[PDB]
């Protein structure tokens, strides 16, 4: 035994052969067809994989359901329990209510994360049909989203909650949930619940899986074998396995023994079996702490503290308590609390047993313990805290939710009877070694000390002297870290002012200030509050006329149920074949050899490409300079130099791992000032300048000067990039589906390397899971090797990348430092200007010149400046290239000029709304390229803003609260932007359709722009329904493709509506001209009807249509012509509040008004506002990548890279689309709005600056008045700008380098 | 007739909105598609032959 | 195409009309996506029927590059194609015919 | 047509025809089919959508 028997969506499955290597997710997809659940990361940070488990327990007797990441769960651990997935509980013939209302509230856009977050709220539903408010955001803990920003899926669900201008959907028309209509219990599983468990052994190619049924079975086990790895949730061995090519050959799951189970109540705690889930000792924890007075649960607060931000739901429902105290890793959230509060762990092996107090020696080394190997951890007894024992836990990350600890710690005091002296003192902390410590020589210090002042610094200097790192110390963030375990230290420190008070010892040792009790709250946020306004049509609009009104993405349905197809979600073909791409690990080296020996090796293996293989031209990219596959020497980590093709990805990926390379390594450049040092450029310095500088610096009255850095970003589309290429055996025919913005490149690049006519090559693309600019160029470097691997075979080949693969690859958004210098008046009048900016591009050009170019013209921002120089270089370096993302250099270059604004203001003394306001451009003035601004609704949108968001009397709230806190403080800022619309190359602003009327007057439409959850199919549908006078019923878009409308631009640039509605009115003009004889003579006959009669009188029904945006190209030289068609206004006002002790941070609320001229979709334009506000709040606060000094990438996961979560948004979000604002030069009087309101972001930016300001104010001693907030602000880098007396008394090897 | 390859469909449903793409050893495209959407109940915009 | 070699004459009939040799026009397929509403292969008629719209597709592409061919009557066809590009002109066309 | 691979999901179609040249169908066996390896359905004019 032997067969693994489960069951998916209610059929069972019978698996002969299982293999202890396969996940649930490879088994769904690939082995069952399931592909509505998705492959996002494979880490277990995204949820992109979350399905349902149910199984009847044998411990509780009674059916269970939870929810599980797919990607991380061994179908060897599954057997008998029944799985539901996305397709299980509905699909578009009969929505569940979860898919219904994700669907019709917008929370679906690019789709690829939605069958996730739908697994996750459906299963809280099963556990709970009438959830909190607050349930239901914690259902989504463990689910990202990288489109909506959160707010529309939180709002359609809260429908379904206990305590829960047109509206932008109806509530009222959602279908009740009846759940007798849930699909059944398997009847076979609860038959088999009686028969006992038998022990089974699973063989796989590699791995052997033992599921032992009984202690017993265990320890003869280990006994004999002590090298058999135990697995139970697979949280850490399934990241071993996955990412430290870690290869156990024996595991055994002891999951289902019930010792290892069970919880019991003793006198002195509750002893947890060490497999329980970490679920279940949140349920029980939480039932204890409801009923027993608070003096028996300090140390189960300490840990329901910390399970509150460890992962979410599908990770705590199978990882085990003993499996987080085993994996020992520095940064344990609980190993620091079960060492603080001396838990008592109970070991076992076959004949013996013992029980270890944990405490310092239970951790001796770098992931070990004192375990013997013939050893399992039976138990884990967690205390009752005594009378005059208090416990705090804390953890600081980078981001709230779902992060790893930089800090993490425990700490308890027990006092002597009836007095403020310390009888026991433990502080122990995570992320400070590479060992969970003690602070065991500071702490024996305090004993018999009174709990005082002379006893906080006393611990505070201990501290900041035990608690040493290395400059070199893994993760780096050395002073950040230590001035942490000091704030932690405090606030337990004032904790205890506070417990010893409610004591009624207040006498003995004091009130607490009241300006200081806020530094020990526990986090906590208001419940969200959204607005969300736009305008009405008019009334005489025809209800078949859907422009302008709020019309759901037409594929959220589909992407709610699991059905809408994804490149990967495509059946193979029965001889299609894998790729695995093969990439340097050095910056700048001669390739010496390469060794493919132990890939031949390898089960499956076909061969492997470099580039002698390539039959044409190695070199591609947009400028010419990239090479298919490198050639003598690597460029930087990351530059591919071959791909393996095998038949399986498991194959190809472990023949990947048997190619060796031998390099020589040369000189690398990595950094923005290695490359000005070296003059290593891409091409010459670009400016603009106007007006006289000499001039308007000696008429200033004062002069700033500084510097800015800006980090990049990575786009973390949910779906990464893929292609599979369908060789047709012919004249060199080839079909690609691959997700990408760039249909044109991929074709014109495939068509390059293989030496083959455009004409051969078709690129189709149907979706991407979200694209952002990261897929307008380096999507190409996957399909290029995918296409030479399917010319070379004559078979299909198929690549999707591993999300570390593609963060590593494909790069991002481009660095920046600017010195800028800056000269104004008294008055706040800004005279003078010269920003000098840099930009790290990487290997390549790609789109860094034109990237430079827009951050050059929106150096501006909102301001008009008579006097100003600005110059750009793009830096050449041995890092991966970097390319557009959303804004295309506009943030950077609106964020240094907001940055140096600030400066402005505070150097005047005067209010920042002030200065921003009388800076601004008016209607009519020229740009610093010499653009008129017409239709300037910047003012309009300012004013709306300013008086909605009650900015004036929200001034005096904060301050009052600054001057009431002296450890949080809060910050409120309004901020402007404009953000110019059109292709800075003038011939990319193009657009094409092709449609067809077929005889039954269904309408089939295509056009150049391809779907990545913006909606542009959706508005498309919408116009093509206006300008035909037909239901958008009649019409439908089913792909882009090359083949039916040739030499399209990228999807990019904001543009694509404005350019592909504009082909799509004319085509629909020409067909209307043509019918025109056939309304003539039956005016009233249906359309069905003219079209039929034009079919049988010889008309044709086929047209394209064409765009190109007119009177459009910039000269450098002369600083003359526009390089933009229009622009978009929006203002954005925000508030947040900094915690000063930790770096974290609330988003309070933020109010955007944008202009989005008459909005073709309100919904589908509200959700890009505040999917694109989302990714900038990313940018500016929490996104951060690190590289070596070496130029490795070492961000390449969500575990690292952490993009918001739907616990970062804006508490209060309100968004409006300004009204009475049509804009007649775009289709039907619209604006572009993908790009323009991510920049508004920076309102979170300038609010945390302005707390920071008032944080300094408080504590610092003559602090620098123009402090430095470079971009990202982290809660690392607010809080080393908090100066206080905990940073000042913790003030060339490292472990990363700003580059 | 004896067309030395006799009639050959294969139909690839898609998943999405009834589409579905058919490669056929046929005279007439558009009669297979009219009549394949007939049967089906779709509009003809779904089916491509 | 079964076998008459319609595609044969289809590429002989534009080549002749857009002045460009046979070896630069490619014909993959037949699909109900790229033309609609099509009548069957059959009546001996369709190089008749598909002749005249291809020749008038391809006049229609002519007409685009006319002002391109006045500024360069001898460079290539290539560049006079990549001139249409750039001055952002459409190089897609229907033709039809009864 | 028959020479593009199949997909490793692909079905197989046989249609079933009369023996006779103009009769009522009076009945419908598909006993001795379903215990074929391999079958997955027959399709009649009440699978018609
Ligand atoms: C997305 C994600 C987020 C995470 N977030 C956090 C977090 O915030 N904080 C944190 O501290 N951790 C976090 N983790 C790490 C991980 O979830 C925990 O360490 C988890 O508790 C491991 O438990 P498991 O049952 O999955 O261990 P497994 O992976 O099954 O095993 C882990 C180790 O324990 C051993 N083991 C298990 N049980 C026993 C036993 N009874 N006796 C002896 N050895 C045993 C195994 O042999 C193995 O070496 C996260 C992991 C993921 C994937
Ligand atoms: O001016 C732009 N050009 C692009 O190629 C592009 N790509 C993008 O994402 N935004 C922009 N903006
Ligand atoms: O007049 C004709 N009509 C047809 O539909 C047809 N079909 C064919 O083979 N020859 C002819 N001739
Ligand atoms: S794919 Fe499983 S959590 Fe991301
Ligand atoms: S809709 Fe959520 S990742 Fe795209
Ligand atoms: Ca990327
Ligand atoms: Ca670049």
């Amino acid at each position: 035994a032997d067969e693994l028997v489960f069951f998916v969506n209610g059929k069972k499955v019978v698996e002969k052969n299982a293999d202890p290597e396969t996940t649930l997710l490879v088994y769904l997809r690939r082995k069952l067809g399931l592909c509505g659940t998705k492959l996002g990361c494979g880490e277990g940070g995204c949820g992109a994989c979350t399905v349902m488990i149910s199984k009847y327990d044998r411990l509780q007797n009674k059916i269970v359901h939870f929810s599980v990441n797919a990607c991380l769960a061994p179908i060897c651990s599954l057997h008998h329990v029944a799985v539901t997935t996305v397709e299980g509980i509905g699909n578009t013939q009969k929505l569940h209510p979860v898919q219904e209302r994700i669907a019709r509230s917008h929370g679906s856009q690019c789709g690829f994360c939605t069958p996730g977050i739908v697994m996750s709220m459906y299963t809280l539903l099963r556990n709970q049909p009438e959830p909190t408010v607050e349930e239901i955001e914690n259902a989504f803990q463990g689910n990202l989203c990288r489109c909506t920003g959160y707010r529309p899926i939180l709002q359609g669900f809260r429908t379904f909650a206990k305590d829960g201008s047109p509206s932008l959907f109806n509530p009222e028309d959602f279908k009740p949930l009846d759940p007798t209509q849930e699909p059944i219990f398997p009847p076979e599983l609860l038959r088999l619940k009686d028969t006992p468990q038998k022990k089974l052994r699973f063989e796989g190619e590699r791995v052997t899986w033992i599921q032992a049924s009984t202690m017993e079975e265990l320890l003869d086990l280990k006994a004999q074998h002590p090298d058999a790895k135990l697995v139970v949730g697979n949280t850490e061995i399934g990241i071993e396995m996955k990412f430290k090519n870690m290869l156990f050959p024996l595991i055994v799951c002891p999951a289902w023994i019930p010792e290892l189970n069970s919880v019991v109540h003793g006198p002195e705690g509750i002893s947890f079996g060490a497999s329980c889930p970490l679920s279940l000792v949140e349920s029980v924890l939480a039932e204890e702490i409801a009923k027993l007075p608070e003096q028996k649960t300090e140390v189960f607060r300490g840990v329901m503290e910390q399970l509150r931000w460890f992962a979410g739901k599908q990770v705590k429902s199978v990882a085990s308590i003993g499996g987080n105290i085993i994996t020992a890793s520095p940064i344990s959230d609980l190993n620091p609390v079960f060492m603080a509060s001396g838990a008592k762990l109970t070991l076992v092996s076959r004949g013996t047993r013992r029980t270890v107090r944990m405490d310092h020696t239970f951790f001796p080394g770098y992931r070990k313990t004192l375990l013997r190997p013939e050893e399992i951890l039976l138990s884990i007894e967690i205390p009752y805290s005594k009378e005059g024992e208090f416990f705090s836990a804390f953890k600081q990350a980078s981001r709230r939710e779902a992060d790893i600890a930089k800090v993490t710690s425990g700490m308890r005091v027990l006092f002597k009877p009836g007095t403020i002296e310390v009888q026991e003192l433990s502080l122990c902390f995570g992320g400070m070694a590479d060992r969970t410590i003690s602070a065991l020589k500071t702490t024996p210090k305090q004993l018999s000390k009174s709990w005082n002042e002379e006893l906080l610094q006393s611990v505070c200097a201990g501290l900041a002297e035990e608690l040493q790192l290395a400059p070199d110390a893994p993760g780096g963030m050395v002073e950040f870290r230590r001035t942490l375990t000091l704030s932690f230290f405090f606030k337990f420190y004032l904790t205890v002012l506070q417990k010893l008070g409610r004591a009624d010892l207040e006498d003995m040792c004091g009130k607490l200030d009241p300006t200081f009790a806020s530094a020990t709250l526990l986090f906590q946020k208001d419940p969200p509050a959204n607005v969300q306004l736009f305008q009405e049509v008019p009334k005489d609009q025809s209800e078949e006329d859907m422009v302008g009104r709020p019309l759901p993405h037409l594929a959220a349905n589909m992407q709610a149920s699991g059905e809408a197809v994804y490149c990967d979600d495509i059946p193979r073909y029965e001889n299609e074949l894998s790729l695995r791409l093969v990439t340097s690990t050095r910056a700048h080296a001669k390739i010496t050899s390469i060794d493919t020996s132990e890939a031949k090796k390898v089960p499956g293996f076909v061969c492997f490409l470099t580039a002698e293989d390539v039959p044409n031209s190695n070199a591609t990219g947009l400028f010419n300079d990239e090479t298919v596959f490198a050639k003598d020497e690597v460029t930087c980590v990351g530059h591919i130099i071959g791909a393996v093709v095998a038949d399986t990805p498991e194959h190809a990926q472990r023949a990947a791992r048997g190619v060796k390379i031998t390099y020589e390594d040369l000189p690398a450049i990595i950094t923005i000032q290695d490359a000005i040092n070296n003059n290593s450029f891409y091409g010459s310095e670009i400016k603009i300048e106007k007006g006289d500088l000499k001039k308007g610096f000696s008429e200033a009255d004062n002069v700033v000067s500084g510097e800015l850095y800006i980090g990049g970003q990575e786009h973390f589309y949910l779906e990464t990039n893929c292609t599979i290429a369908v060789p047709k055996g012919e004249a060199g025919e080839m079909e690609l589906f691959v997700s990408t913005q760039n249909t044109m490149k991929t074709q014109s690049f495939v068509a390059k390397m293989l030496g083959v006519p455009d004409n051969r090559i078709v690129v189709r693309v149907k979706r991407m899971g979200g694209g952002f600019g990261g897929k307008e160029t380096r999507s190409t470097v996957v399909s290029t090797a995918l296409a030479l691997a399917a010319h070379k075979t004559g078979r299909p080949v198929r690549c999707m990348l591993d999300r570390d693969e593609d963060m590593l690859i494909t790069g991002g958004r481009h660095p920046f430092l600017a010195k800028y210098k800056v000269g104004f008046m008294k008055t706040g009048t800004v005279v003078a200007l010269e920003v000098a900016h840099f930009s790290n591009g990487g290997n390549t050009e790609d789109l860094s010149r034109s990237i430079m170019e827009r951050a050059l013209f929106h150096m501006d921002n909102a301001y008009k400046i008579p006097n100003i120089r600005g110059t750009g270089r793009i830096c050449k370096t041995n890092l991966p290239s970097n390319t557009a993302f959303r804004g295309f250099g506009g943030p950077q270059g609106m964020l240094i000029a907001e940055y140096w604004m600030s400066e402005v203001a505070i150097t005047c003394g005067l209010p920042a709304e002030e200065v921003r306001r009388k800076n601004m451009y008016k209607e009519g003035d020229l740009t610093h390229f010499n653009q008129k601004l017409e239709g300037f609704t910047l003012p309009r949108c300012w004013d709306e803003c300013i008086a909605s968001s009650q900015y004036l009397a929200r001034k005096r709230e904060v301050e009052k609260f600054n001057r009431e806190n002296c450890w949080k403080k809060r910050g409120l800022c309004i901020i402007p932007t404009k953000f110019g619309i059109s292709f800075t190359l003038p011939f990319l602003n193009q657009g094409g359709a092709l449609v067809h009327v077929y005889t039954d007057g269904s309408v089939l439409l295509t056009h150049g722009g391809t779907e990545m959850g913006q909606g542009l199919h959706t508005k498309m549908v919408q116009v093509a329904s206006r300008a035909l006078k037909i239901p958008t019923s009649k019409i439908h878009i089913s792909e882009t493709s090359t083949n039916t409308v040739p030499n399209t631009s990228p999807t990019a640039a904001s543009a694509s509506a404005d350019l592909n509605g504009q082909g799509v009115y004319e085509a629909c003009q020409t067909i209307l001209k043509r019918l025109e004889p056939f309304k003539k003579k039956k005016p009233t006959g249906p359309w069905e009807a003219w079209v039929m009669d034009a079919y049988t009188s010889a008309v044709s029904l086929s047209a394209t249509g064409f765009y190109k945006t007119p009177n459009l190209g910039y000269s450098f030289e002369t600083n003359s012509g526009n390089p933009f068609h229009y622009f978009s206004y929006g203002v954005a006002c925000s508030e947040v509040e900094i915690d000063c002790l930790t770096g974290d941070h609330k988003n309070l609320r933020t109010d955007i008004v944008m202009d989005v001229g008459s909005s073709l979709n309100p919904a589908i334009d509200i959700g890009q506002v505040e999917g694109a506000f989302v990714q900038g709040l990313g940018l500016f606060t929490m996104e951060e990548l690190h590289y070596s000094p070496e130029g490795s990438l070492h961000t390449r996961g969500p575990s690292t890279y952490k993009i918001p979560a739907f616990g970062s948004i804006p508490i209060e979000f309100r968004v409006s689309l300004l009204r009475d604002c049509p804009n007649k030069r775009a289709i039907y009087a619209s604006k572009a709005v993908g790009e323009p309101p991510l920049f508004l972001a920076s309102s979170i930016f300038f609010a945390i600056k302005d707390a920071i300001r008032a944080a300094r104010a408080q504590h610092g001693d003559n602090a620098k008045q123009l402090f430095q907030l470079d971009s990202p602000a982290t809660p690392e880098k607010i809080r080393n700008a908090c100066v206080d007396q905990f940073t000042t008394l913790c003030v060339c090897k490292s472990w990363s380098v700003r580059i």
